[PDB]
């Protein structure tokens, strides 16, 4: 007396498995080098509003010195940030100190998901 036409669904297991990936590496155009002071400010505009309108990154920065453009501004975050970022051989920018690339990572990462750290616990 057993069940016909019938599924015979199984238990459903699973089974262990790894994982592997690899980082990427890249160049961009010939840039220029930049002051100390220049790049604190440029910094400040685009970490001041993290990721929103660039307008009010130039206008933030310095709406008076001989300032480029917006984009120009913003971009060349961006491109600090990555150079900053990438293995420390190929890190070979202008003549500054850690902390423009501290803050400019740091910054990167607080508005991108939540923060980057993690690691101490008082």
């Amino acid at each position: 007396g057993s069940p016909f036409a019938d599924p015979n669904s199984l238990a459903l297991a699973n089974v262990p498995l790894s994982r592997s990936k690899r980082p990427d590496f890249g160049q961009r155009r010939i840039r220029r080098p930049f002051t100390v002071a220049e790049v604190e400010l440029l910094v400040e505009a685009v970490e001041h509003l993290g990721t929103g309108r660039w307008r009010d990154v130039k206008f933030r920065a310095f709406e008076n010195v001989h300032h480029r453009t917006y984009v120009d501004l913003k971009d060349k975050w961006k491109t600090l940030v990555h150079t900053a970022s990438i293995a420390p051989q190929q890190r070979r920018g202008a003549p500054v100190p850690q902390e423009l690339l501290d803050r400019v990572l740091a910054a990167q990462a607080y508005w991108s998901v939540d923060s980057s750290g993690r690691i101490v616990t008082l």
